[PDB]
């Protein structure tokens, strides 16, 4: 669906260690690297709030 902007980031993996693979949200930040863990990201645009739920009662 072409109704957004970032909604998979293809990236690759550690620079360090090309098959450990960065994992999403530093401990509240970008992706880190389990064994460097190296912090990578900051844009990801803001959509968590457009409606966002699980079916309506009305
Ligand atoms: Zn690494």
């Amino acid at each position: 669906a072409s109704t957004s902007r970032l909604d998979a980031l293809p990236r690759v993996t550690c620079p360090n260690h090309p098959d450990a693979i960065l994992v999403e949200d530093y401990r509240a930040g970008d992706m880190i690297c389990p064994e460097c863990g190296l912090v990578v990201g900051d844009r990801v645009i803001d959509v968590g709030s457009e409606w966002r739920t699980f079916s309506n009662d009305k």
